């Protein structure tokens, strides 16, 4: 297991323009397009992504291109972010994954003001900081994914993602 295939997990794959659990234009593996209700929108995204007409439609390594590229700029991210950067330095590899896991979902700004879970987990308190994050906008609406990022970063291991 590794962030990729743990996204992999969380996201899915699609190859056609769908909306998200958020009710959002996205493609690939969890590539958001737009926050507009618009699909010609959502279409312009893509093409501008993907540096082709493709009225909607993309191949599996077009999918993975794009995923590659979110995963990148998830990390990149977190290393420019004053409130991020000190707690993904501060974790292991695991669990450094579970934080780009969170980043990827709802962005940068959106896990950044989770401060107090923030501190928990530079603290290396676990069991609070898993309790914590469940008290949450995030948690309560995808409950499931939520549990398995708690779960790694409560216990440092995969076992959320074993059997996966
Ligand atoms: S998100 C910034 C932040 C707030 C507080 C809970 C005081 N912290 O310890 C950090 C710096 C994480």
């Amino acid at each position: 297991m590794n962030i990729f295939e743990m996204l992999r997990i969380d996201e899915g794959l699609r190859l056609k323009i769908y909306k998200d659990t958020e009710g959002y234009y996205t493609i690939g593996i969890g590539h958001l397009l737009t926050k507009s209700p618009s699909l010609n929108a959502a279409k312009s995204e893509l093409d501008k992504a993907i540096g082709r007409n493709t009225n909607g439609v993309i191949t599996k390594d077009e999918a993975e291109k794009l995923f590659n590229q979110d995963v990148d700029a998830a990390v990149r991210g977190i290393l420019r972010n004053a409130k991020l950067k000190p707690v993904y330095d501060s974790l292991d590899a695991v669990r450094r994954a579970a934080l780009i896991n969170m980043v990827f979902q709802m962005g940068e700004t959106g896990v950044a003001g989770f401060c107090n879970s923030l501190r928990m987990l530079q603290q290396k308190r676990w069991d609070e900081a898993a309790v914590n994050l469940a008290k949450s906008r995030w948690y309560n609406q995808t409950p499931n994914r939520a549990k398995r990022v708690i779960t790694t970063f409560r216990t440092g291991t995969w076992d959320a993602y074993k059997n996966l």
